[PDB]
């Protein structure tokens, strides 16, 4: 008969209990400060501070470092061992021997491929002497005895898959293309010579014609950064404020205020909320195995042995993290005893070892996922 | 001076005169139970039933079949009719013939053009004696005399105009491409080789030159699905389960636990909410005529005569809908009597019959939309 | 100790001292109507007038006008000045000259680049003798002492950087272009030949190769047009009511049925609400300075000067407007006396004048910013 349950972030209510509602769009870019003594009708000489603080909202992408794109010039030759044999990216017809090659090359920013998007604000309140502080996801809520905070907002500046471009230090700002070339670069694209790390370029293709009359190539001559330079308008750029860049994970705070999202405070001053979550299940967990890989959109998928006791059943779920950043989530149904549960997961990096969680506990330790591109 | 609309669909509530709020958010992975015997302060020995099921969000995509993606090799053969004339996919120089022909042709997985995206949770709902069970879209409400039930969400995985890509049985996950070639493919593209149905190729262009040396191609010669493959990291997976596919047609539910929904829950037990769409108005339907394509993301417009007494007017929306799946609406102010309301809508497959629809009644027999791509 | 801030939009309520919610799900393209007596429980003679007017929600697109795209044919000639000359758009080879150009051409339709997105609805309320209407965004809140007006809702049709196509006089409709050419244009993509004003053509690429044989060109000879046509079927189109173009702007109400969003409203009889904005603090307005670019995506920055009184500090912000559109918004903690701001934004048109404004309050003028694509 019992059917326990805490994937619901929430509280039950009685309206006439409940002593003050907040509810308000606040600027996405912007801090709230909320402080009031709570003091009964006239009937007594009791009060309870309350202090609510909710930061700006904060943007955090997994991401996979492309390395960085190149200015370049493609220079025609001919040879009748060739002389730009030295040259990383070439082209050549062997009739007389034409050739093509990239020189005064030059790196013109870092690029960076969007994996997942996910917003957030930390929510810190004081009830009493009850003090917490949580970041809550956009479209999550802060849960508490006395107070629930939620958040609900929708953003569309950007996607999975977009490619985003920074030129120089570019705390402040950067660029966003949704047409970044990845299965078939030619000498033109956006993306088009890349160097994913320190040495080695992934060359463009050439798909133009040679004809030997003195060479002549028939293909495009203009590069990549020159023909989006010429219609830079044509692109989206965004900005930045206090930025993060770690291995594979981009954090900042967006400063565009048109952006709102739409906060509920709820408080109730002396009969507890009903969590909706509520349950006396008791969870054990540690890692069995991982497949799959970090830094790539198809992902990986972490296989979590899993101890339910107390309950005959638990609806719940299993999700995996790292160092409080969780990367995946499976909703499901524990039953008594041992459990195998499989965790989807996409982001991390070479040194991150996902671990089985369950709500802020988490596995002793964690698996290395593999790389990417190989 | 009466002004009746039913497209509001939600409730007039007194805050005082409200008895349960349940506000959370959800695991769009998970299903979701309350109960609760309603009783009265002290005052009485009368208890009501609260029974509410909330089921796992589900994802209806309206789409195009676009048949099977191929992989294959491309050769080249010189002949001075052509041994390669029976080859679907070719290309030739006639100087000496030089000629390409694909060969080893072999399927890699179904390709689907998304044409709409919408969520939905199945929301039960038994106050006493009273049960009822509605398919509750995202962003709308569940509305009856004593509960209402809101679900608030948004999502921002798929995009209208993606294509899904499953490499077999994928009942388990697939690929998202969001640059399917479509008014140009060329050798080398994401569905550059597709066969539309059981037979016949749609075959890709060669953009490169031939040279009569022993003939030459200076084009490219990789396959898209090898290029796809050995970049498949740039690209988007995504999992399903419960799957069902039907013509022009894909439903399932996305097990990614990372994603949540907002459901806002009101109960009053005693005084009716105040019902927003209420009205005396009486409409009856029937089809006229239609124009436009099922699978198509131009798509089509059903015309409908409407039929309004009781009420001078009435704002309400017509839709054009079969086997309670609706693929269009259309706001109008009908006005007292005979009224013509064009609905465009996009979706649906050859044997769709579209119906005239107000709420949940249809007219007696729908219309046949023509194909696409003819 | 004080630290104002009118970056929230709503209100603080006591759930006891509220005598009203509306809550419910609108149908987009519908208009809602509310009126009601507020009378007395029985223990007065005393009744106020409630009376909210919430029109069909509207889009308000920023955009870049590309001019017109054509139809065109690719006509192939021999030379042994070419004939052709006279023809904008040429390629040519000299061994006998080989030449192919366009001709027959004829405009299509009429592009526009998505810059920004916004949608809104204008909420009318009477309380009273108080009569106030506001448009109010999508995702911000109409506040009021006795009514609080919130709009939550989520659109996925359309993204910045789509281009828009109008066939002809198109209040009715047009298609959704994701992948129009922009830095690279080949004869035979969307976008391949544009007039961007009234006389001058942006030409495409001709990728292929010539023979000299009577010239022979081996590239695609098929305009992007006509290719699109072909598959006219895959790309998204979207109807439009009441259209309004000005310059760079194109604002209308989308007729699509299906899309709703969520309607709350609040009213407290007696007492008034808390303004979670309220704040004594006073602010004066000019500009300073601009750069960047209006009819871009990359944007402008205005640089204002803020002066606050009668506060020691205040978190608020300030905007990029003209005649009540807003382009831009920096949220900022301003400190007693002069501060300087800067305001990033986008769109806008030659003629606009982006005015530094705090609420609805304006400077007394505005600046220009730059023409893009230079
Ligand atoms: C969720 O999807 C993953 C991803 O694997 C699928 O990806 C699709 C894009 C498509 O290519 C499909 O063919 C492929 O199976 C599934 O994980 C994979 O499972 C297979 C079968 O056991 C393994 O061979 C793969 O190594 C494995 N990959 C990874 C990264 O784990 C997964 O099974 C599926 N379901 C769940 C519950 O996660
Ligand atoms: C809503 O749009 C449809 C679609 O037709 C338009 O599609 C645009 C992409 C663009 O190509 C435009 O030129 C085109 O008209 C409209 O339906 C069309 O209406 C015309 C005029 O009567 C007919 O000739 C078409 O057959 C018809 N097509 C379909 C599929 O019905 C429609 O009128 C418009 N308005 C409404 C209220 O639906
Ligand atoms: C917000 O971003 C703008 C845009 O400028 C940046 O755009 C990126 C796409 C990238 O190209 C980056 O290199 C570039 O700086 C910033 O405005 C620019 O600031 C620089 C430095 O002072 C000026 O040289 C530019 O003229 C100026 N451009 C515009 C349009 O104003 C801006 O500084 C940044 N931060 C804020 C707070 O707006
Ligand atoms: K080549
Ligand atoms: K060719
Ligand atoms: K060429
Ligand atoms: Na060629």
């Amino acid at each position: 008969t019992p059917v326990w349950n805490d994937n619901a972030h929430g509280v039950g209510s009685v309206p006439m209990h409940t002593d003050l509602e907040l509810d308000f769009s606040l600027t996405s870019s912007s801090k709230y400060t909320y402080r009031r003594k709570l003091t009964n009708p006239l009937e007594e000489a009791q009060s309870i501070d309350l202090h609510i603080e909710i930061e700006e909202q904060t943007i955090g992408v997994d991401v996979h470092a492309l390395g960085h794109w190149f200015d370049g010039r493609l220079n025609l030759k001919t040879s009748f061992e060739y002389p730009w044999h030295t040259a990383k990216c070439h082209y050549e017809r062997d009739y007389t021997a034409c050739g093509l090659y990239l020189d005064q090359l030059k790196p013109v920013g870092s690029a960076y491929k969007i994996i997942t998007i996910r917003y957030s604000r930390r929510v810190c309140v004081q009830f009493g002497e009850e003090n917490l502080c949580k970041i809550i996801d956009m479209n999550d809520c802060f849960v508490s005895r006395h107070v629930k905070v939620c958040i609900i907002g929708t953003v569309s500046k950007f996607s999975q898959g977009d490619t985003l471009l920074f030129f120089g230090p570019l705390e402040g700002g950067g660029l966003i293309f949704k047409h970044w070339c990845t299965s078939t670069c030619q000498f033109g694209d956006p993306g088009d010579i890349m160097s994913p790390r320190d040495k080695g370029f992934l060359c463009p293709e050439f798909p133009g014609s040679f004809r030997k009359k003195i060479c002549e190539y028939d293909g495009n001559m203009v590069s990549g950064y020159k023909k989006v330079m010429a219609t830079i308008d044509s692109f989206q750029s965004f900005n930045t404020s206090t930025m993060h860049f770690t291995d594979e994970r981009i954090e900042w705070k967006d400063p565009d205020g048109m952006l709102r999202d739409h906060i509920n405070i709820l408080v109730t001053k002396d009969i507890d909320f009903d969590n909706l979550g509520e349950n006396p299940c008791k969870i054990g967990l540690q890692t069995s195995s991982i497949e799959g890989a970090w830094g790539s959109g198809v992902g990986f998928t972490l296989t979590c042995l899993v101890s339910l006791t107390e309950c005959p059943t638990f609806l719940t779920s299993i999700k995996a993290c790292d160092k409080a950043i969780c990367y995946g989530a499976e909703s499901v149904t524990l039953t008594r005893g041992q459990n195998t549960v499989k965790v989807s997961g996409k982001g991390g990096h070479s040194g991150s070892t996902f671990r089985c969680c369950h709500g802020e506990d988490c596995s002793q330790i964690g698996l290395h996922a593999a790389a990417p591109h190989l």
